[PDB]
């Protein structure tokens, strides 16, 4: 029994591939998928992000849905103060980003306690904002004033993550008619899918959180319900020139962003399959097609996607996840996302570490189960128009790592950008990417397999020796990793000279 | 639109069938000539100042071929492509290696001379009977009547209704009676019959032995004449390969072996072969009359095919340019046999009586050089390499893995080139082997090494004179100039273009560990 | 045991591990499938010789217009018919045998010892016809000072001789060199001739090809898709039904090839002449491509020229040629020709024989599931029923290893995509239409079987009637046995205009 499922990736087909899988092929040590974690009263303190960092989180979400700029304030500070209680040994030491999630158009409700609202009984919905905070079984109000302009006679209006539905009878007020029911809330959220929302992509609100997140020094951002390019330009335009370095992960969770998704990738730094929205602004049946053709197309342009959502959602409130939580955390992984996220699981859930815990231990059963030679073939075909220099340099090292079975790959970088190429060209073996540069390695965290590691380490006169010192530093950091021992092989990737604007000499050594 | 040059376009395809679609007649092939190309010298291309035409024109391996000719006629013709090669070593930029092959006799059947009485040939008519003979009194009386030949044990071998090929395989008999010293035969196939014609035996076990007295000291000849390889005639089994081993001794261990596959016997037994073989020779011409010649395609493809697999040298021979012996031109079958070879993965194509004795020597050679190059970029790239990754995918070994990373990194750039520093040649053979489409400029101390990277699809040889830098770094970097201004000088790449350059990391590697992208500078 | 036909090939995965299992010890089957095309000249053109003709292999007889009198080819194919028909007894093994007239088109020619750096004068004057000199050489062509350039080059017979222009009459120093004869080939590359393409002598012979029942036209120098429009308007009403193949033998011929195979009926790759009209060494190129472009659309190719030139002087043919032969029914050709070889040879028999020969084992040594894979794929636009039915059947036909495809056909269309979708196995095809039978000899795997029979009364015992013919047919030409599996391909009712139904029915 071959391990890290190579029986199967002999193979020639997928089918083969498939019926080669084996249960008693154990998988490597090395763990490829980033994992984002939505912290919150489960999760927000020092000593449980301890913990929540030793289980796999890599990256922390903050959710500006709902809290103070005081409050999120406390929580990254949590989160660093608890990342650099082990930032004096540099060969454990691991990044950690922050993510900045915005609140974006939303339509909630307001204030009641719970109301009941039963199948066939007549609700009202009204903007009169002295019902703000007097709303029952009767009397509903919403935040969003142009709701009337927007819907139709026979329009549905969606309540509390869908579970509530609602057909409007007759029109700054509808009567509604409860066609789903369910217990009514405060500030639940609501959609109208069908209807074209003209909310600002940017709100001032969301202005002011963006603002706040240049000066609290988020790695990225998290934009909700990016419909279009135009979209993405205004959140980029208010990071500015101070916040130039921030990515901008776009959320795509409606129709609109999924029709126009070629632009709005062009003009992000990765996207995010935000599921929640996205299964209730379109049927929930279609939300795996989406999935699954942004993934690909992400993939494909070598831009980090995010699969997002309800992936453990049981795990909320019992300690073992359920059998298509499983599957669809392995699936999102084979379909080829390079983060997977907890949201609720790990905010307010009662078994955060586990959930954690039990993505880890997913994506490694997954990342094994992969067909590495054709996907890299796929990908080279997709990419074959450019003859960019860093990419012949990946595939290089990619194809490399493939044929002699290496324990890793070895990045210097800076900028990140030699780490990525590597990544996006899809290597079983995980990439070991040493950089002086803090944010890059807390950013290198949206790629699949890179491995960051921070070097502190004052700069060599002599730039072979340099080099050498941060080789050996991903050496010891793959060994006490348990990625390899002395005697393994890695691929190694440098700058030939300290001008080389990219990592143009590769190497296979020995690991001492 | 801009039309690609080297097929650029084909090589997108996803599909065989799109590729072959996709081939472009004014899609410019580049200048480097990938296929490496072997002349068989003789009296057409024997002297001085034809040879120095010959290594212009493209010439990569001059073969002499034992069959005919004292040690003191090759000795001579050897001298004589040292002595061309050697007038242009003045330029180490532009100086081309030239490789040096013994082709031996092997266990050959020939006829005798034909009698002075009559015509210069006689005629061998259809139904007639012709009676062979062992008896010596005839061996220059050969005629309609009775035809001697030197097989002594041909009796034991053959029987009533054998046939018997004679000349190329253009005339047959059938063996009608059986004599203890005779053979009464009947022509099947009529024909003009001269002297010293080659005679095949198809349906018979053969008993001469694979390594003759001739044979040996033809080995030992090759072996104080410096020649770099030998083609070993008539190789029907592994043990074949291991006496022309034996003969060649500890003195001669480092010339390769190439195996020539001729007869049913070896296309068998072709694995045990290949694996005792430094490479292989499809050696058409006899195959053609030993198995039946709508038969020899499959063999080549199956051949070609294996030592690809195997990395191991494969040559394509025979009658390819055959027209051109008499006539300037090639027929159009001529072009597209040339040109399938380099298709199939012929490493080497070769000439044979069209640089011999042929009236058009310098222009067969450069009419397979031109052909070379439009099939070489006719290839399937993207699919040749895709296929031999899997064949070879058993193998975790890491000069393959910087092999098949070089070749990935060459595609994907289209470098102009692959610079590789060797000593012992392995590193570039395996390179080589991976098939880029780019030329793999070789640079090498060993002299030897560099005349016997002629065998191999791709490798550019060049000789570094340049003694040992002390600094290893200062080493490595003067022998990369050397293939940047070789490449230059040969019109491969100008300033500005990418290369791929393969080298040791320190001294002690025992292969190219180092993968960089380089621009030309 | 070695599985007959390259099976153990037909199983490898990769292109490579099927050259790799690729056994001269695998024996090939009965049938062939590439169709032999054959020039016919004073070597071939008599009856007895005819004969042979057609029992070694020939499917197609070819006049070549380029010379002789209408008289002269009007004997030729007058034999071929009697040749043909002495087998008309047996409408068991009967061989159809098509005629195909191939026409001069705008061919230049020189009138009635040439050294290397020594000046020619070419002159266009009618005084000189008929006494051409080392050192005045007369031609036909009255433009051509017009289309020529200083420092072009004009080849003479078989472009074997070069000459480079040098003044404007026309003076010339001669490159290459040899024995110089009577009416020779001439041939300007890369300088646009301005000749008509269909000329009056054309439109004689074109209109002779309808009157003496002719079945296709392999119409010279083919330039554009108006060309074929100007030969298909020649051919008029009464010359509808003939299909004309467009001869691929110039620069622009290549360059417009696509509109050219839209307008055509099917393809010759003309090699002699695209050899010298191009640099030789890309001929390969065109030839792959032409090939590959015809199997996509479906219409017929035909891979021509020099393919067993030595077979003119010889009875064994070299290397080379026979490399050449398997390469182009490996490439895909439909057809493959000869000229000289049989026009002129000592020979014409055993050339006959040989491209027989090679034909079968190279068709083994087709890839066959991914050769369909990819036809599919480019032909995956298409929604056409009988394309359905025809790449159902051939997948039938691979998964069952079966014996055949018997096809009923009038216009032969139904047996025509059969062939395009590239089955291993022979596809017999029984037609009542006389012509249908002649014309599927351009197709790959057709074996066209006459049914002299009138239509029977009810629509089914039709049917049985004509499958039985065809495993009758089958049975004698050694294809299949009883117990055999064939595919068969028939009409539901009298009415469906293709091949509906399909079965696996086993041969009695
Ligand atoms: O460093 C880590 O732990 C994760 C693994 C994939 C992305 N970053
Ligand atoms: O260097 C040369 O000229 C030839 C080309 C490939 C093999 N050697
Ligand atoms: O019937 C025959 O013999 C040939 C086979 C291919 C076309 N016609
Ligand atoms: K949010
Ligand atoms: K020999
Ligand atoms: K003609
Ligand atoms: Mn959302
Ligand atoms: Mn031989
Ligand atoms: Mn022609
Ligand atoms: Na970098
Ligand atoms: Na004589
Ligand atoms: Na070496
Ligand atoms: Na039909």
């Amino acid at each position: 029994i071959q391990t890290q499922q190579l029986h199967a990736a002999m193979a020639d087909t997928f089918l083969e591939h498939k019926c080669r899988l084996d249960i008693d092929s154990a998988p490597i040590t090395a763990r490829n998928t980033g994992i984002i974690c939505t912290i919150g009263p489960a999760s927000r303190s020092v000593e449980t992000l301890k913990e929540m960092i030793k289980s796999g989180m890599n990256v922390a979400r903050m959710n500006f849905s709902h809290g103070t700029h005081e409050y999120h304030a406390e929580t990254i500070k949590n989160v660093r103060t608890a990342t650099e209680s082990f930032a004096s040994d540099p060969i454990l030491y691991r990044p950690v980003a922050v993510a900045l999630d915005t609140k974006g158009p939303e339509i909630r409700t307001g204030l009641i306690a719970e109301v009941e609202l039963k199948k066939g009984a007549t609700l009202k919905i009204t903007l009169d904002n002295a019902y703000m905070e007097k709303c029952d079984e009767n009397i509903l109000w919403l935040d969003y004033k142009n709701i009337c302009k927007v819907v139709d006679v026979g329009s549905k209006v969606y309540v509390d993550d869908g579970l509530i539905s609602l057909q409007v009878k007759q029109k700054d007020f509808l009567v509604t008619e409860v066609e789903n029911g369910g217990f009514l809330g405060s500030k639940k959220g609501v959609n109208l899918p069908g209807a074209a929302v003209d909310l600002p992509a940017v709100s001032e609100k969301d202005i002011q959180d963006l603002k706040f997140g240049v000066e609290q020094d988020v790695d990225m951002v998290f934009a909700s319900f990016i419909r279009k390019a135009a979209d993405v330009h205004e959140v980029r335009k208010i990071l500015g020139e101070k916040g130039k370095n921030i990515k901008i992960i776009s959320k795509i969770e409606n129709h609109e962003g999924v029709r126009r998704f070629d632009e709005i990738l062009e003009a992000s730094d990765g996207i995010m399959v935000a599921r929640g929205d996205l299964g209730i602004e379109i049927p929930a049946e279609k939300v795996f097609l989406a999935q699954k053709m942004i993934i690909g197309r992400c993939n494909r342009a070598g831009k980090p996607v995010i699969c997002a959502t309800q992936m453990l959602e049981s795990m909320i409130k019992k300690p073992r996840p359920t059998r298509a939580e499983g599957s669809d955390v392995a699936n999102a992984v084979l379909d080829g996302a390079d983060c997977i996220m907890l949201s609720g699981e790990t905010a307010k859930g009662d078994y955060p570490l586990e959930a954690v815990r039990m993505q880890h231990l997913i994506a490694r059963e997954a990342e094994a189960a992969m067909f590495h030679r054709k996907l890299f073939e796929e990908l080279a075909r997709a990419s074959s128009q450019s003859t960019d220099l860093m990419e012949a340099m990946a595939m290089g090292s990619v194809e490399a790592s493939y044929k002699c079975l290496a324990a890793a790959l070895i990045v210097l970088t800076e900028s990140g950008r030699s780490a990525h190429q590597v990544a996006r060209y899809r290597p079983r073996a995980p990439i070991i990417a040493v950089t002086r540069n803090h944010q890059t390695a807390r950013q290198a965290h949206l790629y699949r397999g890179i491995f960051p590691v921070v070097c502190k380490d004052p700069v060599q006169e002599a730039w072979a020796e340099d080099v050498d010192l941060r080789v050996n530093l991903a050496m010891n950091v793959g060994k006490a990793r348990g990625f390899f021992k002395k005697g393994d092989v890695v691929i190694v990737l440098t700058g030939w000279r300290p001008g080389s604007g990219f990592t143009n000499t590769m190497r296979v050594v020995p690991v001492p």
